[PDB]
């Protein structure tokens, strides 16, 4: 079987970039990304894409209108597809069982039902997300219960490993591709078909094939392992600040062990993003449901440590301001959950900002890529306390403290002599990302009090 | 300053092999390893070394009597040394503050006092252990408090990263060398002198230098990160057993992430060794003293998960045997804490064995390298009644209800399992806690075994 | 006093029988046994008797819970805490039985019922009455409402306004009172039978299945559909019943 | 009753004065202040008075703890739990003060005192008595014995047999009763002053330091060596005292 037409339901951070790269690498495959959100689709068809990803604009514009299409016509996209990706959002349940812990499968199930309604013949349906939580199983359950004559839907799991801000490089040179399908002739035929798509640019030895649950469990575990590294080095950063060591030097010594590796050892205010907290929460919830409370409380520490890391950074800021920040202007530099994205989901900047707002601080928030309206929504008191600055010098003008929450490269190149001149004194810089390392002498000479994670 | 004579106090798994390799790589340096334990020193001077390390015998015999010496004369070895390593044991406190959590620095302090008493002039004193817990700081205080005219002792931290069973390969090609010393001219002079020793075979760019606390905290943290990797994959192994997945397949998918890496993702009955549990316990204890209870309970989970992993494995064995194992013969294959060592310290085999002995099982224990007398001590009336030490693995399995593989010795996958099955009682179980009998599963099932392994149901 | 104590005890003994067999129903579900078969073997002991051994979503009515609660309260006031806890288990088991049933419904519907239509067949606390006091149907309905389900409730005798009162803004959004059971099941994801009205055995489940969303679940909380299991499965239902799994 | 209550209260008020200033001593140690200087400023308030404001390892004697314990017990029996837990803090603070002092000693000796000689100067519960009842020296000694320390205990008036009884196997192995304070300090790692005997201020600390192991610690639990701090530091002792750090 040869996949010639791909439909992706979901034009978000996963679906949009992933399908754009597929189209770029597979000129003979027609790739149509569809979405219920018309303004998002319109943006994909515009000169201003709805998400910020380095290199994405160049990739999209090389293919869009040739073999890459963006449409709100979900039904027609499904009808013609050989392969249908499901790349929709799974919000955390806000009520009921698993409130705040369990992923909400309501959109996957609605997509699955819509696919059945609009499908005839043979199609491969692949769930693709960063945190798949029983997604493939729930889709299969719908398909098993909603058969039609000559309708033959295969369900694959194909977790997406891209990280936002480096999505395009990750998609073009993935460490591995993971595909789960049934261990039947039909399932294996579907797995091989999807492998053949990826083999246009991914070596076969980097494509792992397994069954659907092992695929999803591997993603859940891999995400949790990554988040655990951050919580581990963040825990050491607290120990470093308490004993006179420097977490960056300790991290270097740790990371030179080739059994540990030197990646993901950057202490920070805390990890954010739509993946890690959601992933660990769902892993904990899954373990509780399986009567594995020891495993549940093991992984819960990854989240507990992340929450403590944020709280400890916020209280350092408040303590440095002598425990009153009411009506004090504070510049927040960086609102995205990491650099090179406009995504703010679960950003530590949200949590740090809210801790300071609870102290009555007047926050002036600058981020080079997060849209102003997103910051307002994330923080919604906002009217009274929050200002969105057009440039970082405006945010720092008359501030008592500058809090760097996102490691945008532009922040290490600011004119900090100019910033100091217009700040109130004592002028603090709270570097929650270690982005100002190596400027510490210069900043102290200028007159700042510099506080950073993992150093005192 | 050029180090020409090295003394190492402590002829154990760290001091012995480390100094043997230094002598091997530095023919112009005289290296004398000393110890209060005369029988250990005699063994180092014999054809049968007191520890088992692959390649160690070859290294020792190429150097011993030339520039490598083993002696019980600690005082004279110190007196002539340019550099004195301290590589002694720091047992966990058995009473008082930190009972069963904090380590006991009493031997470090006794060595430091003995060095000052027996030293004149300039010497570098280097604490070398796998789990340094305020060791350099203690030695420094004793020294600062016990000065002599013209006595000038420099204290370095130089943690040892070797793993037992691969000590020689690790020492000859370390991922990095870590040296801590004071940020003073004298401290840096001392650091550079020790660097010059390691530079005989270690590239300079793989030598990290820092202050003494940062060197010890890096070691404490690095050990804890490794132990975490195991507890994390072991936790996933429990999830795999509960959901029909295979932890070995999941581990492969995880490890292909170059940000995670593919090493130390082998699920097991639980990590053992004199490093990991001690390291995490001391890290937890340190964080409670610094009023970091959130950090303390974060790392405590690494130990709690390891303890749960052992208990879960033991209860799978007991459940498979109808919850009654009284007077049932069970073969324990593997007692060392990992393969290619005779060391049993904190071996999971001890804990699994003790769980089964509490159920009244008759254990027959075979290990190719752990001495019989060591197994008896580790498990110590009840040992006399219930524990037999077998001289070959077929004797251990003869008439057994179950075979429990606790150590991944390569010989265990090569056993004649058809022969073993013929003389076992039925149903005959194999409990693999090292995922080693993997790929033999079809054969073993055809023979008639019930195979149970960690992270697969 | 002896008269009143005798009444308090007899009610509590009856409520215990139900909680005891309901506790066994959970064990049956967990071990592959059938509580109806186990109940038959138990009840043939003439010292136990064969009445009040019908596992269910949970006992209701203005008597049993109130009676056990008052027995527990009386014991607490008399400084008999051991006796108090002993009888409290009768209530705790009944509450657990309701919760276990409700979460089984939610579990079968992929852990989410927001905007899903669930038919509730039976709201009275038992058949052949319009009384809803302490009806298990109220508790099951509230669990599903708390999960965002759109309930369509049918009962042949409970007045429409009583059901609204028993479930009371959230009722306005989530609760519909149906005039017949086919209207309640039209477009439903699941049918939850909470009261053992004899008419529920006689519904056209073929017709119900045609108009339901798939997979179509029936949750028989009363064992009223026993013996129809083969036909309902042939029609295509996923049948979940108390004490069998 | 009023007579007895007045005695019960007066003793408890005095013991409070000690626990309150001892609590400030811990805060002083944590913040760089000197409890003796703070006590002077407090005590110059004529409404507070300047007596019983000497921070210490903790009050002892057969009166104060017994008195507060009985006051707490009386209040508990009268269903005054708020009053009970108020006065209990006087005891809890005294116990914490002793524990904090003991662990400071252990912390200074590298977290280990096994087989280390430690001189205990003062075993009576206060100076100018042979009474040891509830003496802080007993508790400090027991904390150090539980850590494996070899105690050499000197007191100018407490009889030897009384000290052994107060500390009672483990006493035989770990406890030595010295005839003079220089013998207790001979080869010691640390000297712990638990009782404010005037003779301790006048000891030849030059001679003591010579034959002590180094680093040589003096733990002044009574502030009896104030003003000798300079002389003692010049001699080479690391002096730790309650309420200063
Ligand atoms: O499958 C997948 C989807 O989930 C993830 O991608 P993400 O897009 O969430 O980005 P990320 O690079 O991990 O950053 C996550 C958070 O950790 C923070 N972070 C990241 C690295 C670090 O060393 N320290 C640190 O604090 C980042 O500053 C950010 O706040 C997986 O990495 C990806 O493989
Ligand atoms: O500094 C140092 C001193 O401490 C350690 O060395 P170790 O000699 O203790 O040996 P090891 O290889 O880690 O094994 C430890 C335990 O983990 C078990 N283990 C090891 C790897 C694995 O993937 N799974 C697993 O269960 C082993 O089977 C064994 O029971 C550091 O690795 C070293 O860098």
């Amino acid at each position: 079987f040869e996949i010639k037409k791909i439909c992706c339901i979901g034009a978000g951070y996963v679906g949009g970039p992933t399908c754009s790269v597929i189209a770029h690498m597979c000129p003979e495959i027609r790739v149509t990304v569809v979405d219920v959100n018309e303004s998002r689709i319109n943006a994909w068809n515009s000169p201003t894409l709805p998400i910020y990803e380095p290199g994405l604009k160049e990739v999209v514009e090389s293919c869009r209108g040739k073999n890459l299409f963006f449409s709100t016509n979900i039904d027609d996209a499904i009808k013609e597809a050989d392969l249908v990706f499901i790349s929709v959002n799974t919000p955390t349940k806000t009520y009921g069982m698993g409130k705040g812990r369990a992923a909400d499968l309501k959109y996957i199930e609605a997509c699955a039902r819509r696919i059945v309604q609009n499908s005839n013949g043979y199609k491969i349906v692949t769930e693709k997300s960063t945190v798949p939580v029983r997604a493939a199983e729930s889709i299969r359950r719908i398909f098993d219960a909603n058969t039609k004559p000559n309708l033959n839907l295969q369900v694959l799991s194909n977790p997406e490993f891209l990280a936002e801000g480096t999505a395009i490089k990750d998609l073009k040179n993935p460490d591995r591709v993971l595909i789960g399908g049934d261990e039947t002739p039909e399932g294996q035929r579907a797995v091989q078909a999807l492998c053949a798509v990826y083999e246009h640019w991914v070596p076969r030895e980097k494509i792992l094939t397994t069954n659907t649950w092992s695929s999803e469990l591997s993603k859940l575990a891999a995400n949790a392992f990554l988040a655990q590294r951050i919580s581990s080095i963040n825990s050491i950063s607290a120990l470093c600040e308490a004993t006179g060591a420097d977490v960056e030097e300790v991290a270097t010594a740790i990371g030179m062990d080739q059994r540990i590796g030197n990646k993901f050892l950057k202490a920070s205010v805390g990890f954010g993003g739509s993946c890690f907290q959601k992933d660990v929460l769902n892993l904990v919830y899954l373990c509780e449901a399986l009567n594995l409370p020891e495993v549940a409380r093991y992984w819960q520490q990854v989240i507990d440590m992340n929450d403590y890391q944020r709280r400890r950074f916020a209280s350092r800021i408040i303590d440095s301001l002598f425990n009153t920040v009411t009506d004090k202007k504070i510049a927040i530099l960086g609102f995205a959950f990491k650099k090179d994205t406009g995504d703010t989901r679960e950003s530590s900047s949200i949590y740090i900002s809210k801790y300071l707002m609870d102290e009555g601080a007047h926050l002036h928030i600058y981020d080079p890529k997060v849209p102003r309206e997103q910051i307002v929504v994330d923080l919604s008191q906002v009217s009274r306390l929050v200002t969105i600055s057009k440039d970082p010098y405006e945010a720092c003008d008359g501030a008592h403290a500058v809090v760097i929450c996102t490691e945008w490269d532009m922040f290490k190149e600011l004119d900090y002599e100019r910033i100091h001149k217009k700040m109130l004194k004592p002028a603090f810089i709270f570097d929650g990302r270690r982005v100002l390392d190596g400027l510490h002498n210069e900043l102290q000479t200028i007159g700042f009090q510099i506080e950073t994670i993992g150093k005192k």
